[PDB]
């Protein structure tokens, strides 16, 4: 894989937020006597795989066609561990388990699968002193976030260094291969234990392709405005406010609180800034000397995700602007810019005070020993030989 | 890369057609010390690339969005030599030359490019003892087939062993990568110098394209059964835009003109090496031909929704069979019926015997190498 080097890179405390990098070549081949370029990076097959050998790929699903999910699976590079994080209907979940098993079996690779609403996991969490995801029903709430949270836990338990997420509503397995390799590419270019990689795909000049465009644009702005509010300079750096397909080294993943809804992606960035932007004093000694790199990689393969959702669009916007409005870094100027976008579209007339998004605190607080203690008689269930 | 094992294999003279194989895993990793076997084919990354280091990948284009073509290029595995065969308008060709030059420089890899209507090549072919694809104007005829012929000449010259084709109307570089890894996957599983790999995929739109290719496939299978004496289901890639072949094979093979290119490749295989007619080629007699058919995980999602061509595609293919020297009266009539049934005059129906260029083997490479001497500069994207 050959990417561009980011021409500029926003600095913000110890966070280093790189400008978008285009991928020029999907597959760079095998390094020998190559002539060094200063404007782009070639990443060697070998090293990409070695990185993927330490990488967990979470595939979250809630009643997604089986064909699709199989498609996605066949597309994940061999070296990565697969975790299906399911929340499907009980029937479908079984079908998913059998699907994974055929797959892991035939391709001689380890995987894990689990279900969001599994009581075993709920007590596991709670024993490890992490009761926050559980609901009135005594089970973990439905929500992609809560699924990811549990996937993070497995990632942690399985000793993988990096976690990446790939959505299962992906028609193109070849795409998935790229996104996953691009994660590994990010982590290679990184020179910090604490790295994040976010995939985007921009569309350059309708119903779906048109008016979702102008919302990510707005969403992206509100992040840049948030940064601007602090540095005292405008910036156009953030282009991945929502980035479903994103990855992070586990060391950083466990450090970040997560939000509940569509708010999840945007929050991560806000969190990073609040935590490591040098404004509030910084506790974490190992981050203060290594810093955080954030990569934004522009993929060669389009994001084609099936749907039939309109009111997901409104919400997406709403959630992003919420996380910014309620940031401890939001200057008075930003807060109002944001509130005006909201009202002037769809949310509370007078009279707006957009719900503060609700935040699970970092997993760094979950005693992993307790969890290991608590699922001993079960780990062979989640595990798919 | 992991694939299914073909669950059967038609033997026809020394030709072996494999039943379709699904790719199960796009990327099987590095086989480093690994316990092999099971009922699938696993192909090591290292072996795959060593094969691509011997592979030319031809990208034909007539007047296609540049952004599409950059895409396609970006998906070709690094090891593979890129040949852009152009027949675009004067203006565009320039832009294409630039595009490629940029890409190859930036990614440090050899490419070549030519225009189908370049006079220098027409002179070269005529020198090579091969005037056949030249039109009246004195320039090479338009049509994809003619482009491929030229690209094969470049392939032979560049001394690569294996030639793959990839159409540029392709929206997903990821798909492109899978195709080219599949071509290598094919050649790796072959136990012969003479191998061929053919890729396929599985409103009221694509219903039209379906029933016709299943009809094109059926036609080819009928060709086979009429000879063997027993019906077969095996040909599923009568049309195969994305295909590859070891070069040794390609130069032995006479090429048809229209949408006859793909079907005719199979028919000529069967006629030359099916054991019916005298087969004299000490090497093919002794090594035989393997044809693979690989079902890809990534959809063929191209730039199209037009119906005039579709009929023509059917007519083309059914003609190649009708006019085969292997067709039986039964096989002939069955074609004629479908072909009238769809679109073709009631009485006087005898679909055009397609026109075929003789094998490229019948060409002197040193002659063309002499003739292109002052010109290699402009073809090679230096
Ligand atoms: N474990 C779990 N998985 C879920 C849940 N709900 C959905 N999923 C699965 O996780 C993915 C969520 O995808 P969608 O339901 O398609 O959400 P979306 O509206 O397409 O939005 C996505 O893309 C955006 C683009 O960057 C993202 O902003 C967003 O977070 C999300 O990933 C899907 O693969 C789905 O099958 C859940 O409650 N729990
Ligand atoms: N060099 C050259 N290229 C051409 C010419 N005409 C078309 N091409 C290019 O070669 C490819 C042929 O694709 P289309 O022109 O889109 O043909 P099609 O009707 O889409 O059919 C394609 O797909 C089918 C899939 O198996 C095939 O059956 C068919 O042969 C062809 O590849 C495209 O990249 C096209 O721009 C030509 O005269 N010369
Ligand atoms: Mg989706
Ligand atoms: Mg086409
Ligand atoms: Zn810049
Ligand atoms: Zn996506
Ligand atoms: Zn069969
Ligand atoms: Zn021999
Ligand atoms: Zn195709």
């Amino acid at each position: 894989m050959r990417l561009e080097i980011p021409n500029h890179t926003e600095r913000f405390g110890v966070v280093r937020l790189h400008e978008v990098q285009r991928i020029l070549e999907l597959d760079s081949g095998r390094v020998r006597d190559e002539s060094p370029a200063v404007g782009l990076r070639r990443l060697d097959d070998a090293d990409l795989r070695d990185v993927l050998e330490q990488t967990a790929i979470v595939v979250p699903t809630r009643n997604e066609r089986l064909k699709l999910l199989e498609g996605v699976l066949s597309g994940i590079p061999h070296e990565a561990l697969i975790l299906v994080a399911s929340n499907s209907s009980p029937d479908r979940f079984q079908m998913e388990r059998d699907l994974l098993e055929e797959f892991a079996h035939l391709t001689e690779r380890p995987a894990l699968i689990f279900h969001q609403k599994d009581p075993a996991l709920a007590e596991a969490l709670r024993a490890g002193g992490y009761p926050h995801p559980i609901g009135e029903d005594g089970l973990v709430r439905s929500g992609k976030a809560e699924g990811m949270i549990l996937a993070l836990v497995f990632a942690a338990l399985s000793g993988r260094r990096y976690v990446g997420f790939i959505d299962a509503d992906n028609y193109f397995p070849g795409a998935v291969w790229e996104y996953v390799r691009a994660y590994a590419a990010g982590f290679l270019m990184a020179k910090t234990p604490f790295a994040m990689v976010r995939i985007l795909w921009r569309y350059k000049p309708g119903v779906v392709f048109r008016r979702y465009g102008r919302v990510s644009e707005r969403n992206n702005r509100a992040l840049n405005q948030l940064i601007g509010g602090v540095s005292g300079f405008e910036t156009d750096v953030v282009k991945t406010a929502n980035a479903g397909e994103h990855a992070m080294s586990l060391g950083l993943a466990l450090r970040l609180p997560l939000a509940s809804g569509y708010a999840v992606e945007p929050q991560e960035l806000v969190s990073l800034l609040e935590l490591y932007g040098g404004v509030f004093p910084l506790e974490d000694e190992e981050v203060l000397q290594h810093g955080v790199e954030i990569f934004q990689i522009e993929t060669r393969n389009p994001h084609l995700h099936e749907n039939k959702g309109d009111e997901h669009i409104r919400d997406m916007l709403l959630a992003c602007l919420a996380t910014v409005y309620h940031s401890k870094l939001a200057t008075e100027e930003v807060r109002q810019s944001v509130l005006e976008e909201l009202q002037a579209a769809g949310a509370l007339a007078p009279g707006e005070e957009p719900p503060p998004p609700v935040l699970y605190p970092p997993l760094s607080s979950l005693d992993l020993q307790a969890v290991r203690k608590a699922l001993r008689g079960h780990f062979s269930r989640f595990r798919v030989p």
